[PDB]
């Protein structure tokens, strides 16, 4: 049988060997490039903000990296600023930077994590506040304020409630909260007869410009951010919400193909197919599935991701479900798989979720790992998978935290209470 916190030892070991390549070739920079040991910008080129740095954050303080937590927080308080003449897109922004400086506030204590933070959330409000309906443009100047980009989407418009929301609590200010959840109720408020959003939508008219229902691309974390503020604030809307948009989402997206569960595009009026693309981000649903009260199914699409695990090794990147094979041969190096293991196991701590986890971990070991950290793949066909040469800011945050949680029962968080963003950044649970 399996020692767990053996295998939570090696997640560590990894994890800090990643640190140190990025600490010698990347410096402050946004991500590593860790084949050639090199560094590139994410939201502002030539511009950096530390953004793995900032992801990590978190994920070294559960690991008890003490030390290398304390290197990063240090170099934030010293360097991190957001007056810059430069345009940020407003969804990656809040994701990663403002929820990244909130969980490092939250494990730390220290007051300056949180005035960045709130720093950054009001030059994204400026996004807001530029619109009538209160839908945020797509980019926003961080020093001027200036917009760019209305033709938005639900993921989008509806990402913000977790992050904004625990800004709310801190700071005794309700703006936040208040804003971000304007935003959600403008396009529930427009559902069809049978339940459904379109995903594609624009700040100033307030219509929707396409018509296909998604559970992934343009949409996934909206319908999280839902179940997410009735677990983190106790709102009754978000609670009814959730469960509403997900019985809409099984009784006209659920469709079987070749004896396994999928959730095509589809008009979302009629609810006739419109699409067979399946992205490897819908993964996320089998956990948000069990956490509003749909275990069983929340298993059976997990079944689904599990058979393509098994069968192309690293789940592929966009899947036809005609078919159950690849539509794209590259990778993101994606933490979706682990994020439902995780999820479902918080619920019954069945092993089953630990050893499918394992495979993953193991496999990405077997395919990713690089000179200097571990890297999103050009082509899961070959043997070997060749590589392409990028660490996406998201891995600093997500699958090993993911892996660690799963395997270490670790007297620093309070599992009970863990609640973590679309991001992994956790906004309640830890022990200090
Ligand atoms: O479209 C995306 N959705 C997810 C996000 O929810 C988040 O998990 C990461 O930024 C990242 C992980 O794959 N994601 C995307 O690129
Ligand atoms: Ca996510
Ligand atoms: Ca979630
Ligand atoms: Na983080």
């Amino acid at each position: 049988p399996e020692d767990w916190k053996a295998l939570a030892a090696d997640v560590r070991s990894e994890f800090q060997w990643a640190w140190q390549g990025y600490v010698a070739k990347a410096w402050g920079k946004d991500e590593i490039n860790p084949v050639s040991g090199t560094s590139r910008s994410f939201f502002i080129e030539g511009h950096d903000l530390g953004l793995s740095l900032v992801e990590a954050l978190d994920t070294l303080w559960i690991m008890g990296l003490d030390a290398e937590f304390q290197a990063g927080v240090d170099w934030v308080k010293a360097n991190l600023s957001f007056d810059v003449d430069g345009n940020a897109q407003v969804f990656e922004t809040n994701i990663r930077l403002v929820g990244g400086l909130l969980s490092a506030h939250l494990a730390s204590g220290d007051p300056v994590l949180l005035a960045k933070a709130r720093d950054l959330a009001d030059r994204l409000a400026k996004a807001f506040e530029a619109s009538p309906h209160g839908l945020p443009w797509r980019y926003v100047n961080l020093r001027t304020g200036a917009v760019s980009d209305p033709e938005t989407n639900l993921a989008e418009i509806g990402t913000y409630l977790s992050e904004f929301g625990v800004l709310s609590q801190l700071t005794g200010e309700r703006k936040y909260f208040d804003m971000a959840k304007r935003a959600m109720r403008h396009t529930l408020d427009r559902r069809s007869k049978i339940g459904l959003m379109a995903a594609n939508i624009h700040a100033m008219t307030g219509a929707f410009t396409s018509r296909n229902a998604s559970i992934d691309v343009y949409a996934d974390s909206f319908y999280e951010y839902l179940w997410d503020a009735w677990a983190l604030f106790g709102d009754e809307d978000c609670k009814r919400w959730a469960v509403e948009c997900v019985d809409a989402q099984l009784a006209h997206q659920a469709k079987r193909y070749d004896g396994r569960l999928w959730f095509p595009m589809v008009d979302f009026e009629t609810g006739a197919v419109t699409g067979t693309a399946q992205s490897e981000l819908a993964a996320y649903y089998a956990g948000l599935l069990g956490q509003v009260g749909r275990k069983a199914q929340g298993d059976d699409y997990l079944a689904s991701f599990t058979y393509l695990q098994a069968t192309f090794g690293v789940i592929p990147e966009s899947i036809d479900v005609t078919t159950g094979q690849p539509r794209r041969k590259h990778t993101g190096l994606r933490p979706e798989y682990p994020d439902a293991c995780l999820n479902l196991w918080l619920i019954d701590r069945d092993p089953r979720y630990r050893r499918l986890a394992a495979i993953h971990y193991r496999e990405m070991k077997a395919t990713s790992r690089a000179a200097f950290g571990y890297t999103a793949l050009k082509d899961i066909t070959t043997r070997p998978m060749t590589q392409d040469d990028n660490c996406p800011g998201y891995w600093w945050s997500e699958q090993m935290k993911y892996y660690y949680l799963l395997f270490s029962d670790t007297p620093r968080i309070d599992y009970g209470q863990l609640q973590l963003s679309t991001e992994a950044n956790v906004l309640r649970g830890f022990r200090k």
